[PDB]
């Protein structure tokens, strides 16, 4: 299905939508998040490690290093590969959705998150990366909102069928209609 | 002076069983630690000074990160975190005493990620975020460590002792046991 037709951008990051006479307000940041999670999750989209131009070498504490080692397998399932020596880790590849992020901030952030876990699972790591570590977004445009919803419709069919309250809300016309008649 | 009571024993590697005027309680040492550090980092709740690193930490930042840092510069300086910025990078020149022995190559990027998502910047709010992201103190707490921590918390956070939140301290009900003995 579909969220409908994008009508206009509301308050820099929402999209006013129309579907069968119904008007809705959708949060683009929330939609972007669901999209990224699906694109990063093995089993919901193609996952292929992408080589870094220049590998990112980082110093890590022993507890971080140890966390990285236990997570190696989960990370590789996400397309995140690295090698490491005594005091460092060097990121050699990341999945496509991450290739254009600022990895000098994202990876150290991922490392901090990983150093706090007891269990490592690609699914939960993808979700975390999708919600917290990714590129913030400035003013949204129509072209961007249109593209986003289309991608979300394609990869997250379920969101369409049952959109949470933080994703899309009903814009009630009854008051205006009544006010026009009355 | 006012206190949480007498430390009786360590429970679950990170909690402390307390006794105060006949009442028994369980206190989360990690939570107590976070309040202590939050206090040590908050201007007005404890002394704050800027200590230079012997090796400035340079980091690449996105326009959005760059911008966020710009807006938070004053609040950060109040916390003793000083930095310089050039086109694409920022260089941390100094950090408060409680952050000297941390993994800044991980913590600063996390702080930057956190700041990039804020709209309002206040030293108090930022210090709270920092205290919650410092690497967990110990792992297996000892009696001496808990006794020392609590004495410090008592002097720097007198209000916690008066109104200990439920995340910090919980009552251990002896009534069932007393009834059972009967
Ligand atoms: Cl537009
Ligand atoms: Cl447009
Ligand atoms: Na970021």
């Amino acid at each position: 299905q579909s969220f409908g037709r994008v009508l206009t951008i509301v308050h820099s990051d929402c999209a006013l939508l129309e579907r069968d006479g119904n008007i809705s307000l959708l949060s683009l940041p929330v939609a972007e998040r669901w999209l990224r999670q699906a694109q990063l999750t093995p089993g919901e989209a193609p996952v292929c490690a992408q080589p870094l131009l220049i590998p990112l070498r980082l110093k890590v504490s022993a507890e971080e290093k140890s966390a990285l080692e236990k997570a190696q397998s989960a990370l590789a399932e996400l397309g995140i590969d690295f090698q490491s020596d005594a005091q460092h880790v060097t990121i050699r590849a990341v999945p496509l959705p991450l290739r254009q992020q600022n990895l000098q901030i994202l990876i150290p952030e991922l490392i901090g998150y990983l150093a706090k876990q007891s269990v490592f699972e690609p699914g939960n790591i993808a979700q975390w990366i999708a919600r917290n570590l990714m590129s913030e977004h400035a003013q949204w445009s129509m072209a961007q909102a249109i593209t986003l919803l289309a991608d979300v419709e394609r990869l997250c069919p379920q969101l369409v069928k049952t959109p949470p309250g933080g994703l899309l809300q009903s814009v009630d016309l009854h008051p205006a209609i009544k006010a026009l008649k009355d």
